């Protein structure tokens, strides 16, 4: 019942870890992970949270898992390759690592199996994304947005169990560095760079394969991480005209934005997930 807000960039690449109350809308600390992190995809797996990749002294392979029961980071085999900027998704059992940034903009995509403790290949995307924002929703992992050659506003869905990728209707405007969040059968799309840093939120019902925009944020985001609990969806830290401390939440009910407790450091490219 807890967001925690794992690695970024700030005054410099954080290895530090914080959680949030929304009970209490405190952030406390927990313990650092074992290298720094920004750019690094995060996700939910068996009762922990998996750190993937990210950008630290170099793009990062390496990955380790936090158990919020000991207070405790242990490492996870490697992924195949470094990977800046990872989108990270939780499907069946397993742990995508989508795109990201290793030697190039990376179109590839691998998962891994916590039961083997192995990493695999599987199909990559029809174009390459760093910096990529991903989510589930409906047995699918979309992707969003990104750097290929430039900025992207496309998007495309893969299904695990054809291993292939399948067109989906852009974006109203290109989006690296977006958080993307699941609510009410809806895919937000958050902030992240495009033309500028941005505030515009917008979002897509698969059952009409439509965009719409809805309310922006208080403040520009690139490098957002975003969360949903409680029926919010949190917007945490990010670079607006300077890397973000501060996390506001979006009422969908209203379409309105509001501010909540600040974090203890400014956090951009910043890991979120819920536990």
């Amino acid at each position: 019942g807890l967001i925690y807000a794992v690695g970024g960039d700030g005054h410099t690449h954080l290895s530090s870890v914080e959680a949030y109350n929304p009970e209490t809308n405190e952030w406390s600390p927990v313990a650092p992970m074992s290298v720094p992190r920004s750019g690094v995809g995060v996700a939910v797996i068996g009762g922990l949270i998996y750190a993937v990749g990210g950008d630290g002294h170099t793009h990062l392979s390496s990955v380790e898992a936090y158990n919020p029961e000991t207070n405790e980071w242990s490492p996870v085999a490697p992924m195949s390759v470094p990977r800046s900027g990872v989108g990270v998704a939780v499907i069946g059992g397993l742990i995508y690592a989508v795109g990201g940034d290793g030697h190039t903009h990376l179109s590839s995509v691998e998962a891994y199996n916590p039961e083997t403790n192995e990493w695999s290949p599987v199909a990559p995307m029809s174009v390459p994304r760093s910096g990529v924002g991903v989510a589930v929703i409906g047995g699918l992992i979309y992707a969003v947005g990104g750097d290929g050659h430039t900025h992207l506003s496309s998007v495309e869905a893969y299904n695990p169990e054809t291993n292939e990728w399948s067109p989906v209707a852009p974006m109203s405007v290109p989006r690296s560095g977006v958080g993307v969040a699941v609510i009410g059968g809806l895919i937000y799309a958050v902030g992240g760079d495009g033309h500028t840093h941005l505030s515009s939120v917008e979002a897509y019902n698969p059952e009409t394969n439509e965009w719409s925009p809805v309310a922006p944020m208080s403040v520009p985001r690139s490098g957002v991480g975003v969360a949903v609990i409680g029926g919010l969806i949190y917007a945490v830290g990010g670079d607006g005209h300077t890397h973000l401390s501060s996390v506001e939440a979006y009422n969908p009910e209203t379409n309105e934005w509001s501010p909540v407790a600040p974090m203890s450091v400014p956090r951009s490219g910043v890991g979120v997930a819920v536990i």
